[PDB]
DNA sequence: TATGAACCGTACTGTCGTCTGCGGCCTTTGATTATCAATTAAAGCGTTCTACGGCGTTTTTGATCGCTCAACTGTGCGAGCTAGATCTCA
DNA sequence: TATGAGATCTAGCTCGCACAGTTGAGCGATCAAAAACGCCGTAGAACGCTTTAATTGATAATCAAAGGCCGCAGACGACAGTACGGTTCA
């Protein structure tokens, strides 16, 4: 679980949010983390179809372009 | 941009990359930013629905089955 | 319609199938002739992100990587 | 090798391509006859489900709703 | 959650656990309930397709090859 | 059959069916049972891999990408 | 990875509450026989669009070169994670 | 409408994100020889079309069977409250 709980949190606030649970925060959390997870890999194999090794914003805007 | 850079960089290179570009690292940062909003969103909607006030874990799971 | 119905209809017979209705085959030919715009406009999206305007074996392997 | 490879060609052609390889049009062609012969069976069973032997346009719209 | 708990803990129980926490039991509830709900729409595609209103055990078994 | 029948049979009501055989009934029990059992001995191979020997909901969860 | 150590958080015993399971009768739907048209297969016709080169040529993909640019030390101020009290919904 | 349940708030104690050069490496460029695709006219093997004709998939109606619904005795899942073996800290 790399990324942090309370900017989530914020971001569920901002989102016109009274009230937020933990379960929400964490649950938003690991969903957010998994599709990034899921897109970087896509950007990747991009990218390495591009018959390069370094990822660059082209790779995530393409894979990104197929779900999820 | 609430979403901070570096875990999503290390999310990044956990996935099998060699090296990482800053602006891949912030386009990723936007993107899951942009939908955990929506997502956080409709999850409102949902429970706004469900007569509570409060997101509930419920709200999110069902709210990201509608993408 | 750049798909012929007949091939396919032996594709349908090939598979089992004792009897064959004209409809099933024009829509089946309907069917993967759409797969294969689509399958085909994704490997088209993988070649263009790389080096070369020519469409190889690999853009198509790797846009079905990722369904049509 | 049922379908020809022709008109696939044609078709990555109507898709936007410029130039176009022979194993392109060959991978593409061993790919939809595949697809075709999954949804094919997947139809097959589908009527045999049902109380007939002939393979309608039904049983393929059902098939197909497998991916 | 139409599936009770405790059962479920028992075949967790059954397949050597020595202890289950409650989080798996209420995971592996909802998500047994899941496969269960998907599989009964399917079977209900299934009988619809075959032009009956009851739901036959031919209907799951079949519709349980997805899979 | 640890599973008890009557709340399958009110999850194939709730997808949509009108009539629902008990052979049906029976064969949904057995196989969500079965997936049970398989799901659950995957998490526990994957909690005794981890340096545990209770069962948490993350080796449920983890063990249900395998399917 | 090994030594513990505080503390979650289980298994536990036992009790209460609901839910299943089951036999009752009934109502409706499942095959089943028989009829009858829909339509799909089989063959044979004509015509088209396939597959196959031969060359001319766009396009790769080699190899080599500055060159931006990502990784990676170390630092300070920021940011989240925690613990506890108070209330606000659930 | 009564009560845990639990989320917000306050504060502070760390934790790791952000940042600034430095070093080294992958990236885009520059042409260049050569694989390799396109073009296109040719021979021919197909797809398509169509009528014969029989197998079939509907329709209709009668029979039997098989869930649905109701209600009851018994099974067992849910729920505190308490010792402890286990997990995750350091
Ligand atoms: C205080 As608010 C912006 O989460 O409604
Ligand atoms: C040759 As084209 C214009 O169909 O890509
Ligand atoms: C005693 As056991 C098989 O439930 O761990």
């Amino acid at each position: 679980m790399e990324l942090p709980i309370a900017p989530i949190g914020r971001i569920i606030k901002d989102a016109g949010a009274e009230r937020v649970s933990d379960d929400a925060r964490i649950t938003l959390a690991k969903i957010l983390e998994e599709m990034g997870r899921d897109i970087a890999s896509e950007a990747i194999k991009l990218a390495r179809h591009a018959g390069r090794k370094t990822i660059k914003a082209e790779d995530i805007e393409l894979a990104v372009r197929r779900f999820k």
